[PDB]
DNA sequence: CCGGC
DNA sequence: GGCCG
């Protein structure tokens, strides 16, 4: 799990826009190279969406160091009964300035 | 650069547990060592759903030998004359069996 | 009947 | 993800 101690930025609902620029302006602050980006569920598809955007058309000099992915079961108390069985993967993207 | 030539899945709109069997079925086979799964736009999160599901409860064993994100250019077009470039991503999931 | 709503 | 155009 490379990217250890490095900034995070969460994807969460909001446009893609806003988390492709909170990629590039950590990445911007002084003495940070690197910026993990993570997601969960439905999101990774953006957390994704985020970084290619990042890459492809704003800074083509930062690299996807390592990805790595996971999941967890949560309690999910059915409507009027007592059940729960929902697993939730997420994505973990390490990316690193200036290859 | 790994899993070349190894047998793919393609995650489509099915259910997950359709490409979770689809992965189980094709490591049953004798020769494959090595499967991809392959998906684009929003069945990103399903395929990395389907692989943890297939991680964490069918084949413990099995490992993700690496994973590798892109994305492609789609020219789609305007109900209106005259479209523009579109951005899809992608992703590849390299799973290989214990050993 | 393929792709948009 | 089935109804719409």
């Amino acid at each position: 799990m490379a990217c250890e101690g490095a900034p995070e930025v969460r994807i969460g609902r909001k446009p893609v826009m806003n988390y492709v620029l909170a990629i590039l302006t950590t990445l911007m602050e002084q003495g940070t190279n690197q910026v993990v980006v993570k997601a969960r569920g439905r999101n990774i598809n953006r957390a994704v969406d985020a970084v290619e955007i990042v890459r492809k058309r704003f800074a083509k000099n930062i690299e996807i160091k390592d990805i790595k992915i996971d999941s967890q079961e949560i309690e999910v108390q059915t409507p009027e009964g007592q059940t729960r069985t929902r697993r939730v993967s997420s994505i973990e993207i390490c990316l690193e300035k200036a290859g």
